[PDB]
């Protein structure tokens, strides 16, 4: 392909660096260490999350007004419709895109008024929109897995290990009640990984040493983020030990957002929602965002388990050079409707942008030619990954929405 028209782009962020969700006793208990403080309350974007996030959106900036999809100087209201979900740190990532890719232009993001209920756009299965099966949802985790959850423990070997290392968990109140036990202290073995689904099936959680050792390891990743002196008590040095630690934080994504039967369910309004703007199909299922016919970006202003959730629904796969987490801060997963000039047959494309550990950790100004984000194309099961930029045809792209959504979940 050459000459195609870049007509409209959905962009699925993940929110910015923000402060740890929770510190449970389990958390303080496996480690002898003090956990460092956060500037900013649990669960919020801290102030220099919001200033990578900006760093982001000038990159997005350039790379459209070099493609042309924007046009230089401010965008317009039309141009980019930008929402977000009810979390503070999805609304203030939101906000600073748009000072990015918008720089004192007063662009305004989008959110569900009510901020006391969950969005079922982001959050359905949650919302109560549709529910999960457990005696189903055990089976199929399973079978996406591949064996019961207590291979995970060799899978993993060396990582947890790793990670157990990094924590001193032979020195932790949590080793020293095992050994009271007569038990040893073998992290990956702690206790026993489960899947627990709450009885009315609006919730599905994984517990037990790789949910844990997902947690602690996006900690570390997002201190390290943050700028914070003391990254995990300067026990987690070198690309290499990064990758491997955090391949436990992606194996606890990969299982718990992106298997088809718990990513359908909750990926579902996303899905349709991502579609129906590519195309801009304005008044289709799914479609509930006031869009203008001239509409040029959508920015949905979401989490890592959505990104994951789409992936799964979608069969994305990918690794980001520099970025050991799959799901990393203020990274987007972004989609490009293409359209040929020649017969207006029109084309998906997928890629993740996202920014390196260095570039979140110096939050460092991105540009196109010396220090551009990251940006990786990614296949698509079922497309015809056509090119440099992986196209799927519009038809096959539809057929294939078609196929992964659950469609009782829709809103």
């Amino acid at each position: 392909p050459t000459g195609y028209t870049l007509e409209r782009v959905v962009i699925l962020s993940r929110h910015g660096v923000r402060s740890p969700t929770k510190q449970t006793q389990l958390m303080n208990d496996v480690t002898p260490d003090t956990w460092p403080q956060w500037p900013v309350a649990a669960g919020e974007l801290t102030p220099r999350g919001c200033q990578l996030v900006t760093l982001m959106g000038r990159f997005y900036g350039d790379y459209f007004r070099s493609q042309g999809l924007l046009a230089a100087g401010c965008p317009t209201d039309a141009d980019i419709y930008a929402q977000a979900d009810v979390d503070q740190r999805t609304r203030l990532t939101c906000q600073c895109f748009l000072d990015g890719i918008a720089p004192g232009c007063g662009l305004k993001c989008h959110y569900q008024a009510d901020l006391k209920k969950v969005d079922p756009l982001f959050h359905p299965v949650e919302a109560g929109v549709c529910k999960l099966d457990s005696t189903q949802t055990h089976k199929c985790v399973e079978e996406r897995l591949g064996g019961p959850l207590s291979e995970l423990s060799k899978r993993y070997a060396k990582p947890f290990a790793q990670m157990g290392e990094i924590l001193n968990f032979a020195a932790s109140p949590y080793c020293k009640s095992l050994q009271q036990q007569g038990k040893t202290c073998d992290f990956a073995n702690f206790a026993a990984n489960k899947i627990t689904v709450n009885k009315p099936g609006t919730k599905v959680s994984l517990s037990g040493p790789l949910a844990l050792s997902s947690t602690l390891g996006e900690i570390f990743l997002l201190q390290n983020s943050q700028a914070m002196p003391d990254v995990a008590w300067h026990r987690l040095t070198g690309e290499d030990n990064w990758i491997s630690l955090l391949s436990l934080h992606n194996a606890q994504f990969d299982l718990m957002a992106k298997t088809p039967c718990i990513a359908c369910h909750k990926g579902t309004p996303l899905l349709q929602q991502i579609l129906t703007a590519l195309v801009l199909q304005r008044d289709a299922q799914g479609q509930t965002l006031p869009l203008s016919p001239q509409t040029k970006i959508l920015f949905l202003g979401g989490h890592d388990t959505n990104i994951a959730n789409i992936a799964g629904m979608l069969g994305l796969n990918w690794q980001l050079p520099q970025q050991p987490d799959n799901t990393p801060p203020g990274g987007g997963l972004v989609f490009e409707l293409w359209q040929n000039p020649d017969n207006h047959q029109c084309y998906v494309a997928v890629k993740l942008f996202y920014q390196t550990m260095d570039q979140l950790r110096n939050a460092e100004k991105l540009d196109l030619k010396n220090n551009p984000a990251g940006i990786v194309p990614v296949a698509i099961d079922g497309c015809e990954n056509i090119g440099d930029d992986k196209l799927c045809q519009c038809d096959t792209f539809q057929k294939k929405v078609a196929q992964a959504i659950c469609p009782a979940c829709h809103i």
